[PDB]
């Protein structure tokens, strides 16, 4: 496990392949811009089609640069805020 689990359990339900059409994709919940911007198209075209952890390898960018505020319940949910 990681602390990203129970952000992921908050953000998706734990399936770290939902694309439902909401503007966001896989299990924290990327819009694409965040995801192209923190790297993400090294990985996979969209987070919904990459691995859980080459979506948390840019989920720790993410945070790095903008705060667990990005997701401000969830992150809290994992014991973050």
């Amino acid at each position: 496990g990681s602390i990203w689990d129970a952000i992921a359990g908050c953000e998706a339900g734990g399936n770290w392949a939902i694309n439902t059409g909401n503007g966001y994709y896989g299990g924290v919940q990327f819009d694409q811009g965040t995801w192209e911007a923190n790297g993400g198209l090294r990985y996979a075209p969209r987070a919904d089609l990459a691995t859980r952890e080459e979506q948390i390898a840019v989920a720790e960018v993410t945070r790095l640069r903008q705060g667990w505020g990005a997701w401000p319940v969830c992150a809290a949910r994992a014991g973050a805020r």
